[PDB]
């Protein structure tokens, strides 16, 4: 009866640190505790990281908790019951990590950082959890755990600062009054992102900003000093309406995985994160977002492939691509007799993921008992970036920011012949390839993840069913995560907002 | 009771153009 | 249902 | 560039 | 009490 994944990894997070002190890249100023839960009866064990500073005689203690699942012991399950009829049965669910990290597992931890650091009455802070997957060496992962260990301290630092009171960051700033312009860069990807632990994320279109200071016979040919700010990683799903058989079927929403900053900046601030947002809107200056759907070249996947549209139309057979006479010319008419001209706008919020701080506070905003508290934070913060005033463009009074559309994200990872992937690949399109002319099976797909009227443990079930059938017996599950849908007339007010506070963007 | 489509995701499509210096 | 957890901001 | 210099975070990266 | 701890 012992856990035998907590003290290895203390000792290589202290190793870390030790090598990281030695090469003057961190300071001796934080440390490392070890939260058992053999002694604390907690669901998982956890490491924190703990640094304290002063605050007028108060003293205050930042923890970053770092959740550390195991295989090697089962959790007890969840229970339900659904009624058919005459009949009533049990359905046996699963725990993932965000629910252990309840209030009570806080409150645990809370009570022991200030029992071990002497501070009884000290104010203890959160700064955003962060679990260990599973199913990773520890041994040979030497990189991962020390840039997660340098952005631990970081988002320390960060929260500190944050509650010390600092100055804002404003777009006002940025002029720079030496002649030069901020320019914006659509690609279009087809491997997937990465976590800082290698965790894989889907991202189809990236759209990032950059700093353009070419003045005059500027020297340094092919060198450029870190000119990159944001990055902003999207991909499209499509949408059916319920009309039964002008307008075009489908409808394309755009779904927001993943908003973080530049590589060499080391700073994250509440008002930045808004300023990255920004950038999603700009994906629409030239129908970008339909970029990804039009056929390669040389190769098909037929996972992709947009043939798959013409199964539901009139014609029962599908489009035929890959063909000579096949083109642009008239893939463009396809677009516009199938897919509406606008697209919308969604982000995937994990409250478990890096941007934890944001995913809560917008997941609070979207719907709960902390409704106004949170709107009004987040027009604070709009308001501190980039001057005031914001309120000529929005009004949070009788104005809906965020909507939840009561959606449950699986998030995972399946294995492909080359390399690990994404399990978000498999979507609407991809079902609707997988199953060829089997009308009810894919019916019975779509509605597996937006039926109202059947129980979520239900509706899991059977997409975790589809999840074995279609991609694979490889899939492994990490988290969840909650699908949200953004106000239309909120994104186009922040953009103008932004747009007449002195902020000028080029591109083609 | 077998589900037909989505009755809210129209309601929320944005209308203008995005905003360049170009 | 509506589950909340900690948040720094309040 | 600045940035970083405006703010000054504890732990260098890259 | 001590949910998830058997």
């Amino acid at each position: 009866g012992g856990d035998a994944r907590a003290s290895e990894a203390l000792t290589v997070f202290t190793r870390l640190k030790e090598q990281a002190v030695a090469q003057q890249d961190l300071a001796d100023d934080f440390s490392i505790l070890r939260f058992d839960r053999d002694q604390h009866q907690v669901g998982w064990s956890s490491l924190v990281i703990a640094k304290q500073i002063s605050l007028n005689g108060q003293p205050v203690i930042a923890v970053r908790p770092l959740i550390l699942p195991n295989n090697s012991i089962e959790l007890p399950k969840r229970k339900t019951n659904i009624v058919n009829g005459m009949q009533t049965d049990v359905i046996e669910s699963d725990i993932d990590v965000g629910t252990v990290f309840s209030a009570q597992y806080f409150n645990r931890l809370s009570t022991y950082v200030q029992n071990t650091l002497g501070k009884p009455g000290a104010k203890v802070v959160l700064a955003g959890p962060f679990p260990i997957p599973a199913d990773l060496v520890l041994k040979d992962s030497e990189l991962q755990l020390r840039n997660l260990l340098i952005k631990s301290v970081n988002a320390c630092d960060d929260i500190l600062a944050l509650h010390s009171g600092e100055r804002p960051f404003t777009i006002a700033g940025l002029k720079g009054q030496q002649g030069e312009t901020l320019a914006a860069k659509v690609d279009i990807r087809t491997q997937p992102l990465h976590d800082t632990v290698g965790n894989p994320i889907r991202a189809d279109i990236v759209v990032t900003t950059q700093r353009v200071r070419r003045n005059g016979q500027q020297e340094n040919e092919f060198y450029e000093t870190d000119v990159k700010l944001n990055q902003v990683a999207m991909f499209t799903n499509l949408e059916r309406t319920p009309q039964a058989q002008t307008p075009a079927p489908w409808v394309a929403s755009v779904v927001i995985t993943d908003v973080r900053n530049a590589d060499g900046i080391q700073a994250n601030t509440p008002e930045m994160y808004w300023f990255a947002l920004s950038n999603a809107f700009r994906s629409t200056h030239g129908h970008a977002w339909a970029r990804p759907f039009l056929p390669m070249t040389g190769v098909a996947k037929d996972m992709k492939d947009i043939g798959a549209l013409g199964w539901m139309s009139a014609l029962r057979n599908r489009i035929d691509t890959k063909a000579a006479n096949f083109d642009d010319a008239q893939f463009g008419q396809l677009m516009l007799s199938q897919v509406q001209p606008n697209p919308v706008f969604q982000i995937d919020l994990n409250r478990m993921g890096e941007t934890a701080q944001m995913d809560s506070l917008q997941l609070d905003a979207a719907g709960g008992p902390n409704a106004q508290k949170a709107a009004a934070t987040i027009i604070r913060q709009i308001n501190n970036l980039g001057g005031g005033g914001f309120e000529r463009f929005f009004d949070h009074t009788t104005q809906p920011i965020l909507e939840r559309t009561g959606q449950v994200i699986d998030l995972g990872n399946w294995f492909d012949g080359d390399e690990k992937r994404d399990r978000r690949d498999l979507d609407n399109l991809a079902a609707l390839n997988a199953a060829e002319g089997n009308e009810n099976e894919f019916w019975g797909f779509y509605g597996a993840q937006l039926n109202p009227n059947l129980h979520p443990d239900l509706r899991n079930r059977q997409s975790r069913n589809y999840d074995r059938q279609y991609l694979g017996s490889t899939v492994t599950y990490t988290g969840k995560a909650e699908r949200c849908t953004y106000n239309a007339k909120f994104i186009e007010a922040l953009d103008r907002y932004l747009a007449e506070a002195g902020l000028q963007i080029t591109m083609d």
